[PDB]
């Protein structure tokens, strides 16, 4: 008997698997013939009946356990199992199935009955599903600012029979052209799309602001959608949620096929708590109509609300300062790691996103040659001479920098030995011919830089920069990867070495991870990792640099500001106390001989340490800067966070 028990639990399992992933028919075509006491439908009825029922309940990944297979008559196994499935209003669990196999000449079918669809089914019973769909959470501000809500838009649209016949068709058209900002030749084409018929309402575009005048055929409907009230100022960070697909229903189910997905940011993110839980019923009825069994049921949860360490404020300031340029602004406040504001630039549309975008648009942002989708705050960077401060520390830490001890540097270049050929560190004024750190640091002298890490060393570089985060992941619901020093565990090279000292190198850090490690200044040596979440509890990290290192440079980073030829000393117009850290790298991109370069600024408060901002611009245009743009911001932090 083994041997056909055996069968069985072959036949059961293949079963359980064809209707698992979703292949019907190769389950139906393992039943019995059609009869009674072997099974109750004909194998396209089977099928049929499998891909209504599992179909309108999006059934997903059917899993059975504790299968046991016995024997009845002399052709007749009895089969029982329990079993779990998904659906579109969540798991089923704890099913106790139950049937007869058949077995006639060498194999072994399956005596099918409408109770291997769900357990209590039996004859022609039906089964009904209800839903209702959840609400989208919000995403807030610090204050409770809205950045992604659920507003009530007023959508534009025309009617083509209302617009006329040939001349006055014709004269509608431009005047709804011209009155909503739009063109000619995109109305036609979008009332002569195949879908649409001459009374049906053809929607144009969604009007942010008071409705002016309608034309004839023109009409101002609202309908509900998601909202981005700072826009392309927080398109980066926020993302934007899009139509959900066929597709997106197939990987989860327990999505509403009428909702919206994030797909990109924090909408992406925090999909899962933001779009709440779907309400509704899964019930067997009867011939008609009547319940005879609730398989699932429970109430619609609206999503929950994610609140944000951003400042709306802030973060349009910082975004604003940027001009529209490649570039980005992380802002602080570092003794507690909040995220004031995460800016990247250029920028997209969300509104348009979410709300219907051409694809002539949309190709314009994926072929902008400065790629307004880039989170550039997430995105690893070489950090730029700025990295001085660090290579300091380092070197006062361990006790190769003497603060008052002076290098002699003469002229703009430098390099240790001919090995070098035609590298050489280079710096911007032959002025100073004596250069201690402070003067390195007032002046961004790279050469100085780079004689103290070769002389240093890179075991003692290195133990420095292992004490900061390189390697880590940081805790943050953004997509980044982990800074590094270098892309093996050895430099193998003294030029690296030397470029890495000065923030060059293959260094990459991105803006996030930049702002953590220089949050030492702030918090007399101790790392504080940024924070996101509002509600989130403060991490740090002791001991990075030392509590000496920190009081020697902060005073330096004072004169970058105060001294008259200091590098950020356009910002002491403003008045208030700085410490700041300039810098640049230079970059060489395939398809331009001459080298790009970037453009960084590092500012905060050294009386009160409310605040912190790294800001870079990339691939500058010539008599930019990071500096020249940050004195708006400079005074919001200050004036808000002390």
């Amino acid at each position: 008997e083994t041997q056909a028990v055996e069968a069985g639990e072959k036949t059961v399992e293949q079963f359980v698997q064809a209707l698992n992933k979703g292949d019907y028919n190769k389950a139906a075509e393992m039943t019995s013939k059609k009869a009674a006491n072997k099974s109750a439908l004909s194998e396209k009825e089977i099928l049929d009946k499998y891909q209504n029922i599992y179909g309108a309940a999006d059934v997903k990944g059917l899993q059975i356990s504790n299968l046991k297979v016995d024997k009845k008559d002399d052709s007749t196994y009895s089969f029982s199992y329990k079993a779990k499935m998904n659906t579109s209003l969540g798991e089923l669990k704890d099913l106790s199935y139950k049937g007869t196999l058949d077995r006639n000449d060498g194999q072994t079918t399956i005596n099918w009955q409408p109770n291997l669809v769900f357990p209590e089914m039996e004859g022609n019973d039906k089964v009904s599903l209800t839903t209702q769909e959840a609400a989208r959470g919000n995403i807030i501000d610090r204050n409770g600012e809205p950045l992604a809500t659920t507003g009530k838009l007023k959508q534009l649209g025309v009617v083509p029979s209302k617009l006329g016949d040939g001349g006055e068709k014709t004269a509608n058209i431009k005047a709804i052209a011209s009155s909503f900002d739009l063109t000619e030749d995109a109305i036609n084409q979008a009332i002569s799309q195949s879908w649409v018929q001459p009374d049906y309402f053809v929607p144009l575009k969604i009007i942010d602001g008071a409705t002016p005048e309608l034309p004839a055929g023109a009409t101002i409907q609202e309908v509900d959608g998601r909202y981005y009230p700072l826009g392309e100022a927080a398109a980066q960070l926020i993302g934007y949620v899009g139509d959900i697909t066929a597709e997106d229903i197939d990987k989860n189910p327990e999505l509403s096929s009428n909702g919206k997905i994030g797909r990109s940011g924090l909408e992406m993110a925090f999909d899962k708590d933001l779009r709440g839980t779907t309400g509704g019923k899964l019930s067997i009825t009867d011939a008609d109509g009547v319940e005879k069994k609730v398989l699932i049921e429970h109430e619609v949860q609206n999503g929950k609300d994610i609140k944000l360490t951003i400042d709306a404020k802030a973060q349009k300031t910082a975004f604003d300062s940027l001009g529209g340029k490649a570039g980005s602004t992380v802002a602080t406040t570092p003794k507690t790691g909040d995220l004031l504001a995460l800016a990247s630039s250029p920028s997209y549309d969300p509104n348009k996103m979410t709300n219907g975008i051409s694809q002539e648009d949309y190709k314009a942002y994926e072929e902008n040659p400065e790629q307004p989708f880039i989170s550039r705050f997430a995105t690893g960077y070489a950090p730029g001479s700025t990295f001085k401060m660090i290579t300091a520390a380092i070197g006062l830490d361990n006790g190769t920098i003497d603060p008052n001890e002076v290098l002699t540097i003469n002229g703009l270049k430098w390099q240790k030995d001919s090995s070098w050929g035609s590298y050489q560190v280079t710096r911007v004024s032959s002025d100073v011919s004596q250069v201690d750190l402070k003067t390195a640091l007032i002046y961004s002298d790279n050469i100085y830089a780079a004689q103290e890490t070769l002389k240093m060393g890179e075991k003692k570089f290195r133990t420095g920069l292992d004490k900061f985060i390189f390697g880590e992941d940081l805790d943050l619901p953004i997509s980044m990867n982990p800074a590094q020093i270098s892309n093996e565990d050895s430099f193998n090279s003294d030029i690296l070495l030397a470029d890495t000292g000065y923030g060059q190198g293959e260094l990459l850090i991105n803006p996030i991870q930049q702002a953590a490690m220089y949050s030492v200044f702030a918090n007399n040596g101790t790392l504080v990792y940024p924070k996101l979440i509002a509600d989130k509890e403060t991490k740090d990290k002791k001991n990075v640099i030392g509590e000496t290192a920190v009081q020697t440079i902060v005073p330096d980073l004072r004169e970058v500001v105060q001294d008259v030829n200091g590098t950020a000393h356009s910002l002491s117009a403003l008045g208030i106390p700085l410490a700041a850290k300039t810098g640049t790298a230079e970059i060489k991109e395939k398809q331009d001989v001459k080298g790009k370069e970037n453009s960084f600024l590092f500012a905060f408060n050294p009386d009160n340490q409310g605040y912190m901002m790294v800001s870079m611009l990339e691939n500058k245009e010539d008599d930019d800067s990071a500096t020249k743009r940050a004195s708006e911001l400079l005074q919001y932090l200050n004036q808000n966070y002390q």
